[PDB]
């Protein structure tokens, strides 16, 4: 039985939020003892999964770099399985994987609107968790493909349910957050409520918890469709609603998904992952 004090030291980063009102640590560089955690999880022989979708030109623009960086930085020292979801397997970049890495690849149907491509991921992930992921890993992370690992993204990020603080709003007040504000939407979060603004580019936890996250989020996505409304930030709006109602047991600082367009302020000590520059004119086909 692992105890928070065994690996997490919030006093190492006193200038930032390291603990939520419901506890749950906010993992910042310097606060975690990866050595302790690696030993602990290794003795449990855990396996970590990672899902990533690449539909359309996202394949050529980002899949190879994402996979290459993940192979080098994601849960090094532990068995990892990459679940690649593409609409065209013939364009699948097959890179050489290193020790403790392996993958499988699935062909999925490409949604017409990029907004649905992004949102339908919630449905697909759920189907795969029930079909096989629940039997193959102990923890699973679901990520956007348009980003690249820059440094070790390890076991210090594992937990029941894990959320990512969005790089651009981590210092803002809830009323500034771009939550969906229309009551007609299932993702609606009224002003006066909210803890943080989570990035949908990264989320995870145990297969069971991620299954519930994706389910619920997808149900909200379907509900909105029946009410002829679409959340402002699509799956992200819904994810934030979910995490408001079901608090994550662990949150990652913006160091784990950083936007260099912001520059590199004092709080961001060591970047583990960074956003790829947006290229919508090429990778997206509809407004
Ligand atoms: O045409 C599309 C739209 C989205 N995606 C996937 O859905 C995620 C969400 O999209 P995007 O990264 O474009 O969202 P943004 O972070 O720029 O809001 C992407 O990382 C991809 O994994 C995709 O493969 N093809
Ligand atoms: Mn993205």
């Amino acid at each position: 039985k692992l105890k928070l004090s065994d690996w997490f030291n919030p006093f190492k980063r006193p200038e930032v939020v390291t603990m939520t009102k419901w506890k749950a640590p906010v993992v910042w560089e310097g606060t975690y003892n990866r050595a302790v955690l690696d030993n602990y999880y290794a003795k449990q022989k855990i396996t970590v999964g990672l899902t990533v979708f690449a539909v359309g030109r996202y394949i050529e623009h980002y899949l190879e770099e994402f996979l290459t960086s993940a192979n080098k930085h994601f849960m090094v020292g532990h068995p990892v399985i990459f679940y690649i979801m593409v609409d065209d397997v013939s364009r699948m970049p097959l890179i050489e994987l290193g020790p403790l890495r392996s993958f499988k690849v699935f062909k999925i149907k490409p949604e017409k609107r990029w907004q649905d491509i992004s949102m339908m991921r919630m449905k697909t992930i759920g189907e795969h968790i029930v079909a096989h992921i629940q039997h193959e890993v102990d923890f699973l992370f679901c990520m956007d493909v348009d980003q690249v690992f820059q440094d070790k993204f390890g076991v210090e990020t594992l937990g029941e349910s894990v959320a990512q603080l969005q790089a651009g709003w981590y210092k803002a007040d809830p009323n500034d957050f771009t939550y969906e504000r229309r009551k007609e939407s299932a993702a609606y979060i009224p002003f006066g409520e909210g803890d943080f603004y989570y990035h949908a580019a990264i989320f995870g936890g145990t297969p069971t918890q991620v299954l519930n996250i994706t389910q619920e989020c997808f149900k909200g996505i379907l509900k909105d469709k029946k009410n002829d409304i679409e959340a402002q930030w699509h799956d992200e709006s819904h994810l934030n609603k979910y995490f408001l109602l079901n608090k994550p047991t662990k949150i990652l600082s913006p160091e784990y998904c950083w936007d260099y367009h912001i520059g590199l302020p004092a709080d961001i000590k060591l970047v583990k992952m960074s956003w790829q520059t947006k290229e919508y004119n090429v990778v997206r086909n509809n407004v």
